[PDB]
């Protein structure tokens, strides 16, 4: 219950990232921690509630593949405290760093992401923005799912590649099934090494054609050593009709089975 950290206990160190909604620092509190402070000094009334309702969501997560919530500050600023992870995100490894993981490692990353998502969904928490940027590889080995965006307040733009067709349409939207689609696009990333729609020049073009059903990822680009179970699972996860997509228990059980072989 006492997840509030009193004023003065945290030594806020180097600034690690900055956006409109928030700023993230490395800091000291019984060891290393990350501290995301919200860029709003005078808190608007019941925006504090939005901070409180998130704190009440993060408070419910205890799992090795979910970034460890550790506490929060109200004074001096509104702030959220997590564990400090050494390493970088799946997005950085795959698309910036040119990291070439072995298939065993690639499946292991897909496995651990599945575990974390399965856990979240089992607690009725919908992520809403699962993507390779939000999967941190701690020690470059352990998946730590979080939400590393500092641009916007969490809906509850640079995520369109992972958005399900119904989520792009906004006809009413976000659901377990939409999270599962995003995971589909992560498997694509892992198994091809590339972002989807690499040939398409324009975002508005991706929004239009994925929304109007006329564009989908090129599944033939998967590595020649991509298992058959995974290409099939990827395709089930990417299905246009929401209700045709599998749930995480069966996704996890399928990936755990393919890892064993
Ligand atoms: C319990 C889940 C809470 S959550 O949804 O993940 N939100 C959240 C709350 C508090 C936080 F501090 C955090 N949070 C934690 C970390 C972090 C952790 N370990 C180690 N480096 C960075 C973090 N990096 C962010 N970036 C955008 C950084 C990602 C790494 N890059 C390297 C070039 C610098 C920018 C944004 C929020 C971040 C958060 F993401
Ligand atoms: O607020 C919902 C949050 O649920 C979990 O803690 C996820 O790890 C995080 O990414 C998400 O933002």
């Amino acid at each position: 219950d006492d997840w509030e950290i009193p004023d003065g206990q945290i030594t806020v160190g180097q600034r690690i990232g900055s956006g409109s909604f928030g700023t993230v620092y490395k800091g000291k509190w019984h060891g290393d921690v990350a501290v995301k402070m919200l860029n709003v000094t005078a808190p608007t009334p019941q925006q504090l509630q939005a901070f409180k309702n998130e704190v009440g969501v993060l408070r419910k997560t205890r799992h090795v593949n979910i970034l460890l919530f550790m506490g929060y500050s109200t004074k001096p600023q509104l702030a959220i405290v997590t564990q400090w992870c050494e390493g970088s995100s799946l997005y950085h490894h795959l698309h910036a760093s040119e990291t070439k993981f072995e298939m065993k490692k690639l499946i292991d990353i897909a496995r651990q992401t599945a575990r974390g998502m399965d856990y979240l969904h089992a607690k009725s928490i919908i992520h809403r923005d699962l993507k390779s940027n939000n999967i941190f590889l701690h020690e470059d080995n352990t998946v730590k799912i979080g939400d590393f965006g500092l641009a916007t307040v969490k809906s509850r733009s640079g995520s369109i590649l992972w958005m399900a067709p119904e989520v792009i349409r906004m006809q009413d939207p976000y659901s377990f099934q939409s999270d599962v689609y995003a995971f589909g696009i992560v498997l694509y990333e892992l198994m091809t090494g590339q972002l989807p729609y690499s040939n398409i020049n324009n975002r508005d073009q991706i929004i239009e054609m994925v929304g109007r059903g006329s564009l989908s990822p090129d599944l033939s680009k998967v590595r020649s050593n991509c298992p058959k179970r995974m290409k099939r699972l990827m395709a089930e996860c990417l299905k246009k009709k929401r209700d045709e997509r599998p749930s995480f228990p069966r996704i996890l059980a399928e990936i755990e089975e393919l890892a064993r072989e």
